[PDB]
RNA sequence: AUGCCGCGGAGCUAUCAUCUGCCGGAUAACGGCUGAACGCCUCUAAGCCAGAAUCCGUGCCAGAAAGCGACGAUUUUUUGG
């Protein structure tokens, strides 16, 4: 299990900390669950273990991928894509804090607060479609996650996810 | 042994009259996120969110009579400090 490190990023190991820096962001996460020894050659980062347990199989491979995840949102983004179908909708509002109108015929105006380093470009490019951004990919999920949950249906058309998109 | 009757201030009293009676966290069930192993997949394996009249708190009552703090003057020309 070996993985070069890309041109221009700096990723340190600082007791299981990763602080990957790039021109355009930084973004950190913490390790502490995993047993494997980090070790870097100069050019490329290594996942060391010596006859652990059977969870560790698991665990090369859950650090390898969270550290492809840091790799591709150093430099790249998380671009996704909601859909609305449907009673008309709307989302009219400023800065992080989201806020959604008339659903299911509804009255109140429900708020929604970001999680942090995720900032919506509210574009209307395309009818009923919300673009949103964020480097960090672990908060950006979990905030479309929060986005689609909040919407929810009781006594029972209807509102789903969407694919997602590339930036940077 | 308040003789009886009507009205009777004050007091007492009446869901027979009037006034007043909050919001923060941690959760259970349960729903999700990144994500492997079991190269797929799945809320879980680490962690992070949401979440009940539940629990603990804000608030309300008492105040350790052997818990504590700050402040005031320290027997007046007998005598004591």
């Amino acid at each position: 299990e070996t993985l070069t490190i890309p041109e221009g990023v700096s990723v340190d190991i600082k007791a299981r900390l990763v602080t990957v820096k790039g021109p355009r962001g930084v973004l950190k996460q913490n390790l502490r669950r995993v047993d494997i020894e980090l070790k870097k050659q100069g050019n490329t980062i290594k996942f060391i273990v010596w006859h652990g347990s059977r969870k560790h199989n698991a665990c090369i491979r859950t650090a390898y991928s969270i550290i492809n995840n840091m790799i591709i949102g150093v430099t790249q983004g998380f671009r996704y894509k909601m859909r609305l179908v449907y009673i008309n909708i709307n989302l009219t509002e400023n800065g992080t804090v989201v806020e959604i109108r008339n659903f299911l015929g509804e009255r109140i105006t429900r708020v929604i607060k970001c999680l942090p380093g995720v900032t919506v470009s509210i574009s209307s490019a395309v009818k009923d479609e919300i673009i949103i951004e964020g480097n960090s990919l672990e908060n950006v999920s979990q905030s479309a996650a929060n986005i689609k949950q909040i919407c929810n249906v009781r006594n029972k058309d209807g509102i789903y996810v969407s694919e997602r998109g590339n930036i940077e």
